[PDB]
């Protein structure tokens, strides 16, 4: 299993799934190292945890990299995603990653952890707000999402991998009942996520896709509480 | 003005970007939009519209020559500092101020020490890789420096002056870095027009009072 590329994260989707996709889709051999949370207090102050004792981390041919956003940009540079692009075009692609990570992936995770991080919170009041913000942000991304192909043009770049996982994150939270509503509000992002799921070089990644979004002890419990709430009316 | 930064008249997501523009040899309009992807901050730079705080930081890093002569691993160390400082510290400080408006019904006495605790631990990890002299950029400041210094000011803003002594004790090199940044001559005008509130909260003053009444210095 001894790879010169190593991506380290927990056995969950949260902050790293897009990064897994970028590496698999470039047909790089890499070790998808999934560190269990029970074993993580051992890795915090070791090399796997990196300078800041947090995940994800990447090792790329001897070079250690930390933090999801920095890794994304490092990979974009390393895979040629910015070749022939001026700073303005690059910044547009980095805005997409940044928006998907900050406003969607971290927020979906916060919604799942909301009880344990905000004791006594009224889910029925708090969720519609935070969720409504989250959909509003994706709604604006959708307005600049191309009808065909990728943010990267004829080929996918980091923005594409993050945008597709932002849709899967949202779909995971809502459940399959509400696919029709998503397709109505986010048609171009939905279609892009579908295209990404069909890429042959991602077949193994889909095959080994992690089941949960965070390491929440009972995430299934939290979801059914979240899905009891009227989130569909927020979309429409 | 060919360069315009648009944000609210508050610190939150933009002060570090104001500092990067001011510290460079550059005229820019600091456009401050009354508190009343359709989101801010935005930057216009010689005809180019840029959005999202992190992407603006990286755009300026490229434009201002911050990454010249650095390999990709080096660039990514700097970019991770910006990302830690903004997403794990500055954004979370904002979250604490908005906490009971966004999480109606929350018990602050249990919630805050935990979230404030995580936030401090992150900065303490960075403290260990902060230089004793100079900047993350070496001889001159880069974006990492501006964000790191605003992360400290954010924390200080939240605690209050009483607990300054304990901060230096926990985070000497970041405290020194932030101090050094404040005395850069090129930033004097920025400090002169420095906004007085961190967020666009309806009544932040009142919210601060509530937060400081909790046992916050215990977290250090
Ligand atoms: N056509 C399907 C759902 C289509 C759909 O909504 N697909 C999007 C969600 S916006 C998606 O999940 N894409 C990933 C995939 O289907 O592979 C149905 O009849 O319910
Ligand atoms: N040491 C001074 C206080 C200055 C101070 O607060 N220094 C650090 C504490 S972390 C700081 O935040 N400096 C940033 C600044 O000068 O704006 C005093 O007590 O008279």
């Amino acid at each position: 299993m001894n790879e010169p590329i190593i991506l380290r994260y927990f056995p969950v989707l949260g902050r790293a799934q897009a990064l897994r996709h970028a590496l698999a889709d470039a047909e790089l051999a890499f070790r998808d190292l999934r560190i269990p949370l029970e074993q993580w207090s051992q890795h915090k102050d070791s090399d796997a945890g990196g300078p800041y004792g947090s995940l994800p981390t990447l090792r790329w041919h001897g070079v250690e990299v930390a933090e999801t956003i920095a890794i994304a940009s490092f990979l974009a540079r390393s895979l040629g995603h910015y070749e022939g692009r001026d700073n303005g075009e690059i910044a547009r692609l980095e805005a997409v990653v940044s928006l998907c990570y900050t406003e969607v992936s971290l927020q979906i995770a916060q919604l799942l952890w909301l009880d344990l991080f905000n004791p006594g919170v009224d889910l029925a009041a708090a969720v519609p707000l935070q969720f409504g913000r989250l959909v509003a942000r994706l709604t604006r991304l959708e307005a600049h999402t191309p009808e065909a192909g990728w943010f990267g043009g004829e080929r996918p770049v980091m923005a594409d991998y993050f945008a597709a996982e932002a849709i899967e994150a949202l779909r995971y939270l809502l459940g399959r009942e509400h696919d029709d509503a998503l397709r109505t509000r986010l048609p171009h992002l939905c279609a892009l996520a579908r295209r990404m799921a069909q890429r042959p070089a991602l077949a193994q990644a889909w095959s080994t896709r992690p089941q949960t979004f965070t390491a929440h002890p009972d995430e299934a419990a939290m979801l059914e509480r979240l899905r009891a709430l009227p989130l569909a009316a927020t979309i429409g």
